[PDB]
């Protein structure tokens, strides 16, 4: 990796575009205008990409050579990057202040600021927009995962009367569904801010290296089947595959995808009759979790439950809602996003089914079907000093008030009703709102404040 | 990186689920039945992740330790992975056959096949599903980029009478709007299969290291402004920013975002009157590219052009379509995906505007607003040998016919009419068709067949 090569092409040219005698560019990150967002992911970027000696003689010459051919001119700022190398031993003269990781912030507030600490490096603040704005993703996953926790919590509380197993109810299936190994880790780490159930292994090593937990790993799995391990027995032997699988994993929970041929037959005839004896004997600590994986998600869950309710002893819990015996659960792991997770719980509740009957697997919903669009994640200049005069800088497009940017030096404050407000135009220094809630997280190549994954989990908890 | 940590958790448990006496698992990848999809990206994964010594004593012990905590049990196949280390010096005993990269194959056809080469490693075929299936992303970017090239080609040919500059008409803007650095490089490399214009610099080093080009670089940029470099001059000095920027970049093409306050004023009064004189003097090899970045994309482009047509000398070209003078072009960079790119060119054509007037930049649309669900990218077991007898295996969910999988040993063939067929049940060995178009790309830890980025470009041409 080379930070000189980790920006949008055009930013290479920007040091020739700013007003002359510009000593300071100051830029903020907000989720412009999902009423509240989990701030998480910055600390990864600060450590993996921004901290320490990031500039070397070789990194300057590589960039020089690529940009020379990429632009077909020598528009690269060699002098500016050689200054970083020789003044600061390659350490970025940037100061980043940020709200603490895990913080649940209303939309349209300052979550971090970037500014240069050396007037020579005025151009450096917005060089690192592109890299810093990839934060959108950890923030977005963490927010959409938490929104889903909220829906599950609402219907579990309504149909059971507690949150038991809440943080194991949305399993991450998204390892194949993402754009990369780097993306898998960050995405799966963002979901583990809210839940403890993941198949995306890469997330675990990231949290250990970048955040830390007191526990060995932040996330857990149980044994489960895929279509390869059922269908490999042959279209005539589904029962043999199931029987081998529940018996191999007799003492632990086990997911078995049951839609290889006929979900409704596998539930009713194979689990419900021929193998019923291997399921009703199993421990409360080791249920069979029947996985449908195809068809209308809501219709399939409701017919799966009706079949299972008629072949197994169903309890009515305190709330008047029906419950499988504790050895038997369901997980819908196909076509699940925040919208369909909500269609299912509401559909289950209208049929008087407890939500403790159902778990969710999401892959693409949770980790891939997200954009910087969704929460309008955005990095803009708000303040510059030219000729010694600080001036308040913003965009305010004619046709889009939604894209207006915030003016001048920003601080984040607690209101007397204990809500958040971003103060603009350096009005934070009028101490009308107490102290700035953002902290210095990065200064002059060093990480100056960091959070355990446990602290972030605590910060991110639901009301 | 540790391939023992680079799979779905549940696949760790799969070696205890397959029928006993299973010597071979054979699995294929399809874009299950965007009519045609560019295969690109496998070679990256084979080199970065699968080739050489991938197993070490330390990588087995690390996996054992993580999975012990992750499963709350020792379900890990240490014996199976120690065999790989001690038999094959950690080289995967896998054979992957793949269609040549850049090959444009209709939906529902085998693109790559994975099989174990040693009976002991039956479990290893689907260990690498997760990692291999991330290919959906390079494939989907490459295909969606190409389908957009098709629409550009259609409307340019209809309104100009050639495809001049087609490879620079869709610029990659999506570096900040992807989920990570690794994803940027892959996605930007996938787009450059079809175009030459990128701001996603990370794509350059990937193509150089993994694919190779005869030219210095596969992709090119020009100097261009952001909101920070216009608004930094002060709300009332937009004209000074513009004038500084186009004068700095007098002799090369220059993109200038003009929606900082009011796009329509900046086109009509600032470009069209105040600074008119520095635009009409510019070389045909260095035009001003006015970038609107806000509003209804179609409505904005149409009023932008109507304003510019009334301040600058417009020609009607041979097709009856209108043309800005050669020093003046427009780029819509904001809200651009395949569907809005199509709304715009069709809207432009209804207002008799040549498509050679307009360039497109795409960020989120191009690199992130893509899912594994779009082309149904899918990896399934089709054939296993159990007790020495091959059996043809598949899924066939009753309630989703389109998730039915192919049976048995697969090959890809040219038809008599120059189309493709995927043969099933090992029918390829009848040579009633020509010969299998999949080739050995990976065998027993080696990349065996590779393609230059140039070969891939050639294969991925339009008609
Ligand atoms: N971890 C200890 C706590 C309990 C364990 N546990 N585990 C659960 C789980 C854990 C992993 C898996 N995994 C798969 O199915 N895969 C892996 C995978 C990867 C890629 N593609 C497809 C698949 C299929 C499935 C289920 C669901 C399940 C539970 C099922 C009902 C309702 C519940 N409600 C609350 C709390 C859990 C509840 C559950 O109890
Ligand atoms: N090497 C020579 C290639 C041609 C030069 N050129 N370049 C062009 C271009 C090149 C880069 C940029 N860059 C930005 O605007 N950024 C960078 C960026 C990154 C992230 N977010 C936002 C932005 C804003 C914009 C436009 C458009 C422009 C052209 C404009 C009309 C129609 C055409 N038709 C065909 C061929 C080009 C045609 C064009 O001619
Ligand atoms: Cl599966
Ligand atoms: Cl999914
Ligand atoms: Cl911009
Ligand atoms: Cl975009």
């Amino acid at each position: 990796f080379n930070i000189l090569l980790a920006t949008d092409s055009y930013k290479v040219t920007h040091y020739k575009q700013y007003p002359p005698n510009t000593s300071k560019v100051y830029s903020y990150f907000e989720c412009r205008e999902y009423e509240e967002t989990v701030f998480y992911g910055l600390q990864y970027i600060l450590n993996k990409y921004l901290k320490g000696k990031v500039v070397t003689k070789e990194k300057i010459q590589e960039a020089k050579d690529v940009y020379k051919e990429h632009f077909q001119d020598d528009v690269f700022n060699e002098k500016g990057w050689n200054y970083i190398l020789e003044k600061y031993d390659g350490h970025l003269p940037i100061e980043i202040k940020a709200v603490p990781e895990g913080f649940v912030i209303p939309r349209g507030n300052v979550l971090f600021t970037v500014e240069n600490t050396d007037p020579e490096c005025y151009w450096l603040t917005n060089w690192i927009e592109t890299i810093l704005v990839q934060s959108w993703y950890p923030i977005t996953v963490a927010t959409n995962s938490r929104e889903q926790k909220k829906i599950l919590a609402k219907y579990l509380l309504e149909t059971s009367g507690n949150l038991d197993g809440l943080e194991y109810k949305l399993h991450d299936f998204g390892y194949r569904g993402v754009s990369s190994q780097e993306t898998a880790g960050i995405g799966a780490s963002a979901h583990l801010v809210n839940f403890k159930g993941t198949d995306t292994v890469a997330g675990l090593a990231l949290i250990k290296k970048y955040y830390g937990t007191k526990d060995p790993v932040p996330g857990y799995s149980v044994p489960a089947a895929e279509h390869s391990t059922i269908t490999a027995w042959g279209k005539d032997h589904e029962k043999d595959a199931f029987e081998h699988i529940v018996t191999q994993f007799s003492s632990v929970p086990v997911s078995v995808v049951s839609d290889s041929y006929d979900i409704y037959n596998a539930c009713e005839k194979i689990w419900g009759e021929d193998l019923r004896h291997l399921i009703v004997s199993r421990s409360t600590q080791a249920p069979l979790i029947i996985r449908p994986d195809s068809g209308n998600p809501l219709d399939t869950v409701l017919k799966v439950l009706e079949i299972l309710g008629k072949k197994f002893p169903v309890t009515e819990n305190s709330k008047g809602y029906k419950l499988l015996p504790p050895y038997l659960r369901v997980i819908q792991g196909d076509g699940v996003d925040i919208n369909t997770l909500q269609e299912i719980v509401e559909g289950m509740k209208q049929k008087m089914w407890s939500i403790e009957n159902i778990a969710f697997g999401s892959g693409g919903g949770l980790l891939q079907k997200l954009t910087r669009d969704l929460l309008n994640c955005s990095f803009k200049c708000s303040y510059v000093v030219t000729n010694g005069l600080g001036i308040n800088v913003f965009k305010d497009p004619v046709a889009d008030p939604n894209k207006r940017s915030k003016k001048g030096r920003l601080s984040l404050h607690r209101t007397p009703a204990g809500n958040f407000v971003t103060l603009e135009e350096g009005k934070g220094d009028l101490e009308e709102y107490g102290q700035d809630l953002l902290h210095t997280v990065f200064k002059n190549g060093k990480v100056t404040k960091s959070y355990s994954f446990d602290e972030i989990r605590k910060n991110a908890q639901l009301n």
